[PDB]
């Protein structure tokens, strides 16, 4: 594999069509899904030359820990849909690559089993029908060693996934929500979580500048600027199009991550040049899992690491902080 | 049916080609017809998160009455072209969905019969060869219980519909203008109508900011910002591209509706975020009528209601007024 | 025929390929040829409603004479390439339609024969190897009753027409330059012409704002804002993209015409809304001549007249002057 | 051959696929390779008319010598890949056309042999693992009569050329680096070169305005604004998009060349109108070499000379300096 697109071809071959569609699809007409790619393709980097590259490092510090790249595995529910080892395969590869892995509320292996793999696990929260149960998942995650709570704030309910409707898609009987034996979140829910944990709370799914500012005021340790991979509001702006304005409004008050359509180390460089602290990567990780299990995810992360180091050095950046100081130009 | 595009496929199968072309076509090269869709596809919404969605309502108050959605059925002449029950099928479905239905001057069932269905009928006026006859249709509509006069102001004559010319299209003998046993309108005609009725007068086909302002000064209760579905001047700007500037110039002085290419609840959300009070929907209603009669229109309106509620909630809007306060960003 | 595009299809059928290519082609990669169409397609008109249309007139006064439309036939060399009656067929149709016809220096029938047809003949000048001969053609044109001298200023030499090179195109022996038994023009050549005639001198091929201003200072009665149909500099900006800036800089000091890609009455409306006094139309007139001779040109001009009247009225314009006061908006 | 595109078709026929891919390809997704062409296609020239063209000259003075066109042959490694005479064929054609030829560090014929051909040889430097060896190549080039040192500053290492990876491309045994029996460059390396030679030092691969300014401060005699033909950072902005801003920031302090996608004399005109002193041309020269050896390169340079003279005169420019004063407009 020499690009992330090699892995998509491989995953399309192996997966059942309805599972590939559950993975690939977006809501509505898929306008926001396509726009995430369009938006990144319009960004061009203005590289710098002739800088010292003797010790190029792709490492960052985030939420108290070093990470090997400015990247984490995005939360993706039900990873046993894609490979029998599901989340354990992905978490082991992420641990070995030094990349944080986001354990999902709707994981198909329990959060404690995935946390026991080690590494830097974060935990993604969906707000449940009652405050006490929500907070119990948060406490389980914290007890299990998760390092951050990634509270998804863009899913008061699931979007209209027309591929899934047309396919009549349902979970196979062999895939379950292993953390179990949902409700719209509000700013009150954020405060309940913030009061219940010492872990940093990261709000995933922020697009309005005013919501990024309120996230900082609310005590969030980070936000993920994101339209949920085009799976929630069809017509929501891409996160990459709001990122620069959000980074300026936040003034360093929290970490600002972005996701949606990151498909290469050059895309990671674009996101960092627009001001991101780090990116999330979703679908490509599942392509690698589907294609070749744990080893596939390892190969994907090795390729991304090579592409990030290559792009940074070609752009004159010995560190991720230098990459954040790059300028960009929109093209056509 | 899971999108409005499902209904177009269904209507193309059933209708005779020349009738499908009368419905689908525009004037000239169809540049304005295509632009209505291009323009909406360029608009992206910036959704808000974490707001109270306990009682999301899609209802509005307009021209004195509650409507279940910020939407009305646009005037479309000669609906018996599409189904034998014609206007009565559409009006019954609109009534049952709580959506206003616009009765046309060129309806193929008399305005009194369609008004007797109940619901919230509006009446669309074409200016006739003489003031007294025009005003008689207005008085008939008012006597029959219509709630608003939708005066079409963009048809001094019919545009050049090249599909119809190439097809040699003419009305079948079984379709007639049932209100009967035309001239360019002017601002004088508007005043004659305004003086002849206590109903709100809504000018349909306004695109210039100065004409929206004059409409308010003339005592209009509303305007529809519209290029007539691309059927009148080929090269006329889409209404959606003038809407924001018109809403700002009107300063709340009248209701500002828009039409042209609304094909989903997400498009309704875009129109409201640009400042519309409500939209009109034309061709999709006729697709549903052609595909499945009254039940088809009911299914279309149920689908649109679900899509509007979904889009509003995903965008953090518990009411249409909140949706009007959303910001937008143009994309590519 | 219901559009000008019907005539292009007809002309492609009848003409030999190399003659169709001489007509259709541009220089280089044909980027400027395509851009003339792209540019017009990007312009949208903001029409006005509710104005008095009791006496819509498409007439203008230009260079001292009434014309039936804001349009003249562009200079096109060697019209016997397209039909045996060549220029006489086109000039007769233009006369009968009330449209000025531009007689070319390289006409395949003598300028005196074409002038004898009557109508409103203008005369297009190419600057010859010597001032005295150039001025003799000007004097011949004036003696023959031509009303304006259209001095082509964008042909110091012919552009690189790769279709013609690839085809090895040459004039058939049956087509000749009938005014005969060339050099780069300069501002000195313009003054020599201006001093030699009382007719208005119109500089065809102006694109720079500074050249439009100098044309007025030099005593030109008009300019044609034009990239020569994409046949001269490949990469020259379309005239329609410079027109508004040129109209503002000229401040009424001369007539400002435009050409390049006018293919409908709606395109004439766009040009007038951007400030043109009138347009030239080139290739479509030759399509009609090739398809059906004099009667073909008559049908083309009747169609254009109908399309111009339709577009003007739909845009609320009772006169060409009102159309020049329309606003426009660029789209995608 | 009537366009440079004729030569590409010819070269694709003759070369082995993997060698054609080594020549044609870029890094990553080839976004920057495509953007170099997109960017030039968006630029339109505003030509001037009616100027004196009695003695149009395409000549420039650069780095102390007259050149026949505002163009030099870009450095392209390993030219024996394309034809058995390799660099000697290209250098002989460049000499005979009066065009500077850039001898590469990785030439497949020694720099002294290519310099002995005569003409105006420049020498391109890659920074080697140690300062003394780098400086020895510089001294060899100077001793051999090269006129300028073109220091490549955008290759701390080679980009990720996925065509080459997929093809498993390697140099045939019959092609070698004939100057031999590499390390990231820095501003310190530039100063070491500048101190070691009296020749002008030209930094190739500058895109950031701040790096152009620093190049002047560092004593560079020129820069080449360039993304390395899309072969280095995938996503680097095209040089043509940074050129105008760089020319303004440099204020005449050094020569400012550009490369990337120049494929016609009209493209040379666009580059000069945006402010370039001269362009480099890479791939087309190798197409001509592959198609027909020395004579092919001669034909390419004759065609480019004709296209540059044609474009300049059609734009009203008697000299390259006048072409630099042309204005441009971006189109779509
Ligand atoms: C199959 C699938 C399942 C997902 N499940 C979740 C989830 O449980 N929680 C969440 O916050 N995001 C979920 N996401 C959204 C991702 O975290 C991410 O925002 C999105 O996929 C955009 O990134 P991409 O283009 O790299 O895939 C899911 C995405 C996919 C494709
Ligand atoms: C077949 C057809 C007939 C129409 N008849 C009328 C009419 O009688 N009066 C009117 O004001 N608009 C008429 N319209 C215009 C519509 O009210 C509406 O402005 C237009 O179709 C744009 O909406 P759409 O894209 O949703 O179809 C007609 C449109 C169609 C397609
Ligand atoms: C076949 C042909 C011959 C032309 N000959 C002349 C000419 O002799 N003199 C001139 O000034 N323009 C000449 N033109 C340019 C036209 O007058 C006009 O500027 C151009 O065709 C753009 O208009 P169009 O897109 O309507 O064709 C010629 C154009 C064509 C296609
Ligand atoms: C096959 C190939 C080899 C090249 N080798 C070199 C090189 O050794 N040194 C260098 O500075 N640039 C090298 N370049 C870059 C060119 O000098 C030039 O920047 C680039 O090809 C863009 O120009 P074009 O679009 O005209 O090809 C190479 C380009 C190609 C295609
Ligand atoms: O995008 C997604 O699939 C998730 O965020 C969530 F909405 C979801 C989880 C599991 C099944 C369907 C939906
Ligand atoms: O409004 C802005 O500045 C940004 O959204 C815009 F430039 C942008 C478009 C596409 C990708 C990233 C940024
Ligand atoms: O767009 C339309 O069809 C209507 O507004 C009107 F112009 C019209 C009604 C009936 C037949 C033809 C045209
Ligand atoms: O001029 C403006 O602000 C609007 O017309 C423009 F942004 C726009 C383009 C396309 C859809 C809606 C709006
Ligand atoms: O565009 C054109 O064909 C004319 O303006 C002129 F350049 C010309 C006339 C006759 C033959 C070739 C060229
Ligand atoms: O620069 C400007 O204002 C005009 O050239 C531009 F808007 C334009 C683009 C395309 C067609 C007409 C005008
Ligand atoms: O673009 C290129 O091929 C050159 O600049 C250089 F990176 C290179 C030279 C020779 C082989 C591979 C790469
Ligand atoms: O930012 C600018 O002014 C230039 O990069 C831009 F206009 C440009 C786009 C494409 C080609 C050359 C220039």
């Amino acid at each position: 594999y020499v690009s992330l697109a090699d892995l998509e071809r491989a995953a399309r071959d192996v997966l059942p069509g309805e599972i590939f569609d559950f993975l690939a699809g977006g809501s509505g007409t898929e306008a926001s899904l396509v726009a995430n790619r369009t938006a990144l393709e319009r960004v061009f980097v203005i590289p710098r030359m002739l800088r010292d590259l003797t010790d190029v490092t792709t490492e960052i510090d985030i939420f108290g820990r070093r990470a090997a790249l400015p990247m984490a595995v995005a939360p993706v529910a039900y990873q046993r849909l894609f490979h029998p080892e599901g989340e354990l395969a992905v978490a082991r590869a992420a641990r070995d690559a030094g990349v944080p892995y986001t354990i999902c509320t709707l994981s198909s292996v329990s959060l404690e089993e995935i946390a026991a793999v080690g590494g830097r696990p974060w935990f993604q929260l969906f707000w449940l029908r009652d405050e006490k149960r929500s907070l119990d998942l948060v406490r389980r995650a914290e007890d299990a060693g998760c390092e951050a709570i990634v509270f998804t704030v863009d899913v008061p309910w699931m979007g209209r996934r027309l591929r899934d409707m047309r396919n009549g898609f349902a979970l196979p009987e062999w895939v379950t929500a292993a953390n179990f034996d949902f409700a719209p979140a509000t700013w009150e829910s954020v405060e309940a979580v913030r009061a219940h944990t010492d872990l940093p709370v990261v709000l995933k799914g922020i697009l309005a500048v005013e919501d990024a500012r309120r996230a900082v005021d609310a005590g969030a340790g980070g936000i993920v600027v994101s339209n949920h991979g085009g799976r929630q509001l069809d017509g929501a702006v891409p996160g990459i199009e709001m990122l620069g304005e959000i980074v300026a409004a936040v003034s360093g008050g929290c970490e600002v991550l972005v996701d949606g359509g990151i498909r290469s180390g050059g895309d990671v460089l674009k996101a960092t040049a627009l001001g991101a602290s780090a990116v999330l990567v979703g679908r490509p990780v599942m392509w690698a899992l589907a294609a070749a299990g744990q080893d596939g995810v390892r190969q994907l992360l090795e390729l991304l690491a090579e592409e990030v180091r290559d792009a940074m050095g070609l752009a004159g950046c010995e560190s991720v902080g230098a990459a954040r100081r790059l300028n960009t130009k929109l093209g056509v």
